[PDB]
Parts: C-alpha cells; structure tokens; sequence
C-alpha cells in the first residue's frame, strides 16, 4: 500500500475534490483544503502537488521525496523559505502546448492584417480595405525557447513568418536564427513582433521595460513594432506599455498576463489603441491533465526511471 | 519585334498606367483605358490581359493567341459572348496564396478562441475567462482543393484542427479525408467550421443558403457551427446567414465576399453577434504580381512551353 498524495491547490477548491475523486486511484490523497486534515500525519508523505502551498508544509511533511507544481510555473514556489532540496517538477501537457500556439500565432495574424481596424471599421459599418505585408516581410523574435516556445516558432514558421529567437542559453532550431542572452540588443533590433514567453524569475521581473520597446526594430513592414506577452505578468511595467503604445514606440500590443490580476477596471490598456486583452486564458493548466501527468510521473519514478521536467533549482525555472 | 500586349483591366486606372511603364518591356502594352487607343489596330495583338473587358474587344482583336485574366477569378469573363476558343490563363501568385492562409488561419483561430466574445468584454472593461476547445476537437471542412484549399488545408492542419476536403472530384491529400460532389451532404454533417474557397461558377451561385446551413454539424466541439467565405460572394446568400445566425443555425461568420460589393451600409451583418467582416481584403491581386506572371506565361509560350493554369472552359473555372 503506497502513501496517498499530498495535494495543496490554492485553486477552484470544488473542482480539485471532485476532479481528485477519481486520481490516484492506487493510493488516494490528503487535500490540504479539507478541515480534516488539519492534523493529519505527513511523516510517510512521498510526493506533493502544490500550487502556493502554506508556508508550514515542509515542516509537516519532512519526508517528501518530490514535489510537483500544481500549475505551469514554478514562480509560486520557488522563492519560498524551507523549499527542500528534491526534485520539482514543472507540470507540462501536450494540449496546454497546442493551445498557447493557438493564442500566439491568432495575435500575430490580427497584428499582422489590421484586425483591430477591420473591427473598428466593422462596428461603424464602414467599409475599408487594409494594406498588410504577408507574414514573411515581418520577424517574430520569440523570447523563451523552451516546451512554449519551441512549439509557437514552429508554427509561425509554417504560416510565413520570419522568426528568431532568444533564450538564457543558444537553442539549436534548424533554419531559425537563434540569440543567447548576452545577445538581447541585437535580437530586439532584428524585432517586428516580440513574443514572451519566458518564466518569471528575478532576471525577468519588471524586464519588459520602455527601454526594451526603444530597442525593437522601427523601420519594419508593421511600421511600427508589437510588443506580445503570454508568460507573466510581473515581466512587464504596464505603465512603460501604455506610453510606448501612446507615443508610437509600439505599435501595438497583445497581453494574456498581468503585472495584478485581474486587471483593473481603471487600467488603460483595456481602450488602448490596437492592444488586444485576454484574462490570463490564453492556455490553462487543467485538473485532470495535471493528475494524469503527476501520476504519470510518479509511475516513472517507482519504476526508476528518470522524473521528467525538472526545474533547474539554481537557475529558478 | 514582338507586338505589345493588349490591358484592358477596369480597375485602378492611375496604378495600372503607372505599374505598366515597367512591364512588358520587350514589346510594350496597348491599354485601353487610354483614349489614344479609341482607334487602335489589334490585328497583329497576340495577347490580351482582361478584367470586365469590353464587350466588342474580340471583333476588334480577332487573333488573339493567348488571353490572361487579369484578377485571381475568372467569372469577370467567362460567361461572356464572343469568347475566342483559345486558352483563358487564370492568375495565380505565391504571395497571393499565403495571404488567403493567413486569413483563414486567423478566421478559423478566432472562431475557436472566442475572439467575439474576448473583445465583447475587453471594450467593457470586463475580465471574463473564456473556455475553448483545443483545434483538434475540431473539424474545418474546406470546400475547394485548389490552389488555396490546399494550402489553407494544410496550414489549419499543421495548427491541430482536424481537417477535411469537399471539391468536385476527390482530390487525394495525404492524411486529410476528402470528398467527391456527390457526397456534400455527408460532408456538412462531418463540418463544424465551414471553409468556403470556390470559384463562382453557374454551380457554385447561391450555393451556401438556408438548407445548406441547416446540414452543418450541430453537436460538435464549438457548439454551433461556423461559416467562412473567402471564395466569391455570389456564392452565399447573405439573408440566409442572418437568420441562421438569429435563429443559432450558425453559431457565427467570417465573409471576405459580398453578394454585391462593397457591402451595403444597412446590411444586418455588420452588427452581428459573431460575424467578422473584411471588406475583400483577404489575398487581393496586385498589378506587378500580375504582369510579373503573365510576362513570364508569355515567356514560356514562345520557347514552345505549356500555359500554366489554364482553365477548363467547360468547367468554367
Ligand atoms: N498565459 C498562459 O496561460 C501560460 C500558460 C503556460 C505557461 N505560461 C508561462 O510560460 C512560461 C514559459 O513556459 P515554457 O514551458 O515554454 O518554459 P520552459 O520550457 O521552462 O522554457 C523557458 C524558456 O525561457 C528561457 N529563459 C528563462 N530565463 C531566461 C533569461 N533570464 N533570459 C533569457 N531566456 C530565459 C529559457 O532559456 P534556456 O532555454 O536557456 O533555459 C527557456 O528557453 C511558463 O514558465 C509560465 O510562466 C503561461
Ligand atoms: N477573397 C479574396 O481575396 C480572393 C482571392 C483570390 C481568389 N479568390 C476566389 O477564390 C477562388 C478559389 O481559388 P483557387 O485558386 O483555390 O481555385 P482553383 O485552384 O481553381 O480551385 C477551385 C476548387 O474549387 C472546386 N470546385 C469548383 N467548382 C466546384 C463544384 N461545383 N463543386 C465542388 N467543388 C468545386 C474545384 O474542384 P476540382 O479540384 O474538382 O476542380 C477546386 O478544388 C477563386 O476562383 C476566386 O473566386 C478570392
Ligand atoms: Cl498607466
Ligand atoms: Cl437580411
Ligand atoms: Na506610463
Ligand atoms: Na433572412
């Protein structure tokens, strides 16, 4: 008999017990949100599914062999105090995957062909043909160039565009032009498109900045450059997005992420002119697709075999 | 010294004179449009690049060798009387291509992503998850395999729609389903988002109505289907897709085409909940793309080389 699964998902809390009903069907586990388990005995817990789990739970169960993110990032997590020395494991999934290239290629297209006019001009029915260079006149320099990325090239590739990319380290992608991290001012200047999907680390908080807009390329077949952001939120100053767009920096902007979420009513990006808002639904991590990767992974490491997804604790992702 | 090619295109008169002071250079043009041209001798005139030609233009021209059709439909001059027995060449263009992908592509994507409903919200200050299948619960179903449907076929594929083909007889695409004439009606009941690329053609008129719409897949992963039209607006006709979008028949629309163009101010679909409007925008042809091909179809006639893109005259497309 295997110990059950500790699960602390600070999440749709009726989703996560109706969803747990049927996971972890060879051991069960201990839901944190249940007022039974406040003084439940963790000393034989093996594995943890966390999602801003309390503060305390390491001292509660001192025992854990891995810990799995209970969401896409590992940035509610990783810089909290007594975090143990075991694997975390990222929670990754083939749909989530699909669907965030859905998002990113849908916003470079209504970015490349004018979709905020054809509304504008829908709306007072009126009847307006747009100019727009096809795709290949146009680079999307894509930032992040892990599981995310990688897909989102591939697909920006396959329907014309000119892509680059940039990551921490170089990342091999045949016939894409690749930039490593050194290398930011001359990817930004080779930049029509920006596309962020990086993780939220020290390195990348606050990053998206007015000086990083003055860098992307301003003699380009947009005109002017469009800045997209679906990682995090706290990577960009929206306050330095709503100037760019107003001055002409950017021509631009599509944001799934906020720096506060939701975003504020009062926020100016909402009326802004050409910016494109989604509330943090451009790709959500699922219960069911979460359970079925955590046990997934747990088989792997009770046969031996290599837990997938590992974060690189000293680089913080 | 070869005889000029003869233009009569009755469309941006000031472009096309401009756009032909660097065509044709090894021979000039005839361009109708010029009053100098009211008297011409055309007896000599081997080629002759038309759209809404002139009703007398082959008594006046009677040995003409090749005609060229001067936008991507040839609707503009196939019914017409005269009509010399000889080879009507289609224009065709890579660019042109892609860029009717790349709205279908942006179609398809906002239908699925509920674009409608995103910028709904967004103009109200609202943040409103929405919920969205992944592309491959989906089912595009293209009608025309041509030079567009394939490539359109082969984008929304490589995005994770499932994907299936209707033309008038089977075209074989590897891994895609397709379907012959007959077959139409299995087709729409396999169609969650109906991809309309045809030529208008006697067959092809008020083609998409009410009982179409009616045949369309109704309990599938977008709830109602969809409808998109970027062949020729002939095709549709447009007071069936407004009760179908009234009464959920369509759950909503994307049309580049108009029955009469440009849509009329007091058409219902401009405010239609679900319906996106461009105002034939979606892949128009282009003066030196045009030329460029047809002075390279001249090209390959005169060393003895086939016409590409010769239309069957008994098909009429
Ligand atoms: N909006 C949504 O709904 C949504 C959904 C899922 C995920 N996300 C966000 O998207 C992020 C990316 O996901 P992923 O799976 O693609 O991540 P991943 O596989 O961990 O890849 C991250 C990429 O970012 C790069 N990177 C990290 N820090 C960097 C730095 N300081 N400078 C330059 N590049 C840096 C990495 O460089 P190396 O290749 O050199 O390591 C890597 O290429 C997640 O962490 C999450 O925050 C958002
Ligand atoms: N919105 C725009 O800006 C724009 C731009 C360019 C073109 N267009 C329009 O798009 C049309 C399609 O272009 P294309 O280059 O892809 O054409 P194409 O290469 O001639 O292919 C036409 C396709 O339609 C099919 N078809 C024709 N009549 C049919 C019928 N009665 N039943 C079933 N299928 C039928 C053909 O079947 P078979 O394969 O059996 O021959 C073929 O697959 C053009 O004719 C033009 O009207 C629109
Ligand atoms: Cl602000
Ligand atoms: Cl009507
Ligand atoms: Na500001
Ligand atoms: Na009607």
């Amino acid at each position: 008999v295997r110990p059950p699964v500790l699960v602390d998902i600070k999440f749709n809390p009726e989703g996560v017990d109706r969803v747990l009903k049927t996971a972890f069907a060879d051991r069960g586990s201990i839901n944190l949100a249940d007022p039974a388990n406040r003084e439940r005995d963790f000393s034989e817990t093996e594995y943890a599914l966390l999602w801003k789990p309390d503060a305390d739970l390491f001292r509660r169960a001192p025992n854990l062999k891995v810990i799995f993110s209970g969401g896409a990032g590992v940035d509610h997590i990783i810089g909290m105090a007594g975090l143990p020395d075991i694997p975390i494991v990222r929670f990754v999934d083939r749909s989530l995957t699909t669907r965030m290239s859905e998002w990113v290629v849908m916003q470079c297209l209504m970015h490349l062909r004018g979709q905020y006019g054809h509304d504008s001009h829908q709306r007072r029915r009126e009847w307006a043909k747009l100019i727009a260079p096809e795709a290949a006149e146009v680079t999307v320099g894509v930032m992040g160039l892990g599981i995310l990325g990688q897909d989102a090239v591939a697909k920006l590739k396959v329907m014309g565009f000119n892509v680059i990319g940039w990551s921490r380290t170089r990342k091999t992608i045949e016939g894409v032009e690749t930039f490593d991290a050194g290398e930011l001012d001359r990817f930004l200047a080779k930049t029509d498109i920006l596309v962020g999907l990086l993780p939220l680390t020290p390195e990348t908080t606050g990053f998206y900045d007015s000086e990083l807009f003055k860098k992307l390329r301003r003699d380009g077949a947009l005109g002017q450059p469009v800045f997209i952001n679906a990682g995090r939120g706290k990577s960009q100053i929206e306050t330095d997005i709503v100037s760019a767009v107003r001055e002409g920096t950017l021509g631009g902007a599509s944001l799934d992420v906020f720096e506060v979420e939701p975003l504020a009513t009062d926020s100016p990006l909402w009326e802004l002119e050409n910016v494109f808002i989604t509330p943090h639904d451009a790709a959500v991590s699922e219960e069911n697709a979460l359970f079925r990767h955590v046990e997934m992974q747990i088989a792997r490491f009770e046969r031996g075999e290599p837990l997938q997804f590992v974060i690189d604790r000293a680089a913080g992702y």
